[PDB]
C-alpha cells in the first residue's frame, strides 16, 4: 500500500537527450533513429526572441550551423527543416539507443512525466497533468526548453510534451513532437496569458478511489446521486463536467471496490459544499486532480515497462 | 520557475535490475559488477515468513537454487552468502551497465529516489525520504521487495535502501545494502510497529526558502527569533529541534535570498501556532518537510548528472 506523486523510469528517454547550440544558445534535444528535434527558437539571439520570423532566420542558416552533442560526441548535421515550432535536424548517425515510440497529441487530464534537462543532461523527472487550460505546473529553469513529457506503455515511449516557454504565474506551455503548441500560446516573447483553469473532475474521483484501495474511506457518505446532478454542482466549484465517457473509464476501479461511480460523486458532492474539515485523503489536505484512472489501476496493480 | 516532488533520473539503476527466484519466491536484485544483492527473505516460502531461520533456511540451497534472470537472460550463480538481511549471489557474468556507485547508510531526514520494481521490471520513480522513525512513506505492492533507494551525485550512484517490508499504517522498512535495517525493524512476519513520527525542521524551513525563491512570500513577518527560543516552540508541535549544523546548511538558501536563518524560524513559528488560514504555499495547504535544502538547491539551480 501507499500512493505516491509516481514518475515513468525515465532510462529509455534519458538515452535520446543531447545538446544544441546555434550561435550562442543552447538547449536540449531528443535523438530518434538519425533525426534530432528540438524547439526553433534556438536559431533566436536574445534579441530575436521578442518578435522572431523563424523562417527568416533558418534561411540564414545551414547544417553546420548546428553543433549537436551527445555527451561529449558531436553528432554531424546533414539536413535540417521547421516543422510548426520545432525544428528536425538529420545527423549522419542513428541513435543506437532509440526506443520503440510514437509521437502523440494528449488531451486535457491526461498526465505524462517530464524528464528535466539542461544541456542535454537530465537533472529529474516528475509527474505532469495538461491542466484543462493547456498548460502545465512543472518545474523548468532556463535552458531547459527541448525537455520532454512521456508516457510508457510496456517497451513503447509515447513522447506527447516538448517544453518552450514559461506564462506569467509560473506555469509552463509547449508543443507536441510535431511542434504544434498545446493551447493558444506563440513561441514569441510578448505578454501571454493562460485561460482560466479548471479540477479535471474524472481524475479526483480516480484519487477518491486510491484513497479507498488504500484503506482511507471516511468521506464515503451512504447517498448516491444522478449525473445530471452532480454536474450542477460540480459547475459552482469550477469542476470540468462529468461524461459518460468518463464514467466508462472508471469502471475499472468502480468494480474493484464495489462502488459505483454515481455513489463516489455523491461523496465527492459533499466534499465540494462541505469542505475536508481539518482532514486528510491519502496524507493531502486538497483535493488532488494529476492521477488518472490509469494511474490508479498502473500504481494499485503493479504495471512495470522494462 | 515552479517547484516538483523531483526523482533522480532512474536509467542508470534501471540497467541494474533482475529478478530473483529461489523455489516460487520471486522479487528484485540489484546487479552491480558480478554480484546481484537482494533480501534475503527471498529463500522462505510462505510458511517460513512467520518466525524463519534464515541461517538454517540457507544452508539447505545451493548456488544452482537461485534463479537469476536479467531480462530473458539467465545469469548463472557460481557462489552465495549473506550480510546481515542481504544476499549476495556471485554471477559468472559482470553486469555491462553497472554505473560508478557507493553504497551509503543515510540519515533521518535525508531523502532519496525509489525505483519501484517488480519481476525485475521498472514500475516507476518517487522521491522518499528517511523520516526520524526510520520509515518511508512510499508505494509498494507484493513483490516489490528488492526495490532500491538512491541518490545520485555527478555520475555516481549512492544507493542506500533496499525495500524489505510494511508496517502497519501503510509505511516501509528496509535495509542499507549491507543488509543492516533502518530503525529497529526485523525481517519477520509479526506485528511491528514504527515509533511516533515528528517533522524535519529544517526540511520545512529549506521548502519555505523555495516559496521565496519562486515568489510565494505572503508568510514573512517581520520578526527573528533566538534558536532556542524556536526550538521550545517546535516541540510543542513534534518538530525536531533546529541545530547549529542545520543553520549552516541552510546558509546557500539564506544567502540567496537575503533571509537570516533566524528570521525564516520566526516565520515558521508564527505558522505553527497560527496555522495557515485557507492559504497554501506553492500549493500545499500543508508544511512540506521532504524537500532537504540540497534538493531546493538543485532543482531551483538546475543540476544535472547524465
Ligand atoms: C527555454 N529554455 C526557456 C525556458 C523558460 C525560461 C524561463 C524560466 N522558465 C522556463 O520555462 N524558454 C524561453 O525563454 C521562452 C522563449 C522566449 C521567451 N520565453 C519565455 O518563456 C518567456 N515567456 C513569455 O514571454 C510569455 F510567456 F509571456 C519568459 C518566461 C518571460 C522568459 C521564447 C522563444 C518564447
Ligand atoms: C516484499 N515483496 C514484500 C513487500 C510488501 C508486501 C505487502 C504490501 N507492501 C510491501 O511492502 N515484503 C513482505 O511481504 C515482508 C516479508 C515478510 C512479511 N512482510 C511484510 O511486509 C508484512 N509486514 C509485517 O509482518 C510487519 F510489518 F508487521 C506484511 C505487510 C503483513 C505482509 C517478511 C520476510 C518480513
Amino acid at each position: 500500500s501507499g500512493f505516491r506523486k509516481m514518475a515513468f523510469p525515465s532510462g529509455k528517454v534519458e538515452g535520446c537527450m543531447v545538446q544544441v547550440t546555434c550561435g550562442t544558445t543552447t538547449l536540449n534535444g531528443l535523438w530518434l533513429d538519425d533525426v534530432v528535434y528540438c524547439p526553433r527558437h534556438v536559431i533566436c539571439t536574445s534579441e530575436d526572441m521578442l518578435n522572431p520570423n523563424y523562417e527568416d532566420l533558418l534561411i540564414r542558416k545551414s547544417n553546420h550551423n548546428f553543433l549537436v552533442q551527445a555527451g561529449n560526441v558531436q553528432l554531424r548535421v546533414i539536413g535540417h527543416s521547421m516543422q510548426n515550432c520545432v525544428l528536425k535536424l538529420k545527423v549522419d548517425t542513428a541513435n543506437p539507443k532509440t526506443p520503440k515510440y510514437k509521437f502523440v497529441r494528449i488531451q486535457p487530464g491526461q498526465t505524462f512525466s517530464v524528464l528535466a534537462c539542461y544541456n542535454g543532461s537530465p537533472s529529474g523527472v516528475y509527474q505532469c497533468a495538461m491542466r484543462p487550460n493547456f498548460t502545465i505546473k512543472g518545474s523548468f529553469l532556463n535552458g531547459s526548453c527541448g525537455s520532454v513529457g512521456f508516457n510508457i506503455d510496456y517497451d513503447c515511449v509515447s513522447f506527447c510534451y516538448m517544453h518552450h516557454m514559461e506564462l506569467p504565474t509560473g506555469v509552463h506551455a509547449g508543443t507536441d513532437l510535431e511542434g504544434n503548441f498545446y493551447g493558444p500560446f506563440v513561441d514569441r516573447q510578448t505578454a501571454q496569458a493562460a485561460g482560466t483553469d479548471t479540477t479535471i473532475t474524472v481524475n479526483v474521483l480516480a484519487w477518491l478511489y486510491a484513497a479507498v484501495i488504500n484503506g482511507d474511506r471516511w468521506f464515503l457518505n451512504r447517498f448516491t446521486t444522478t449525473l445530471n446532478d452532480f454536474n450542477l454542482v460540480a459547475m459552482k466549484y469550477n469542476y470540468e463536467p462529468l461524461t459518460q465517457d468518463h464514467v466508462d473509464i472508471l469502471g475499472p476501479l468502480s468494480a474493484q471496490t464495489g462502488i459505483a461511480v454515481l455513489d463516489m460523486c455523491a461523496s465527492l458532492k459533499e466534499l465540494l459544499q462541505n469542505g475536508m474539515n481539518g482532514r486528510t485523503i491519502l496524507g493531502s489536505a486538497l483535493l488532488e486532480d494529476e492521477f488518472t484512472p490509469f494511474d490508479v489501476v498502473r500504481q494499485c496493480s503493479g504495471v512495470t515497462f522494462q
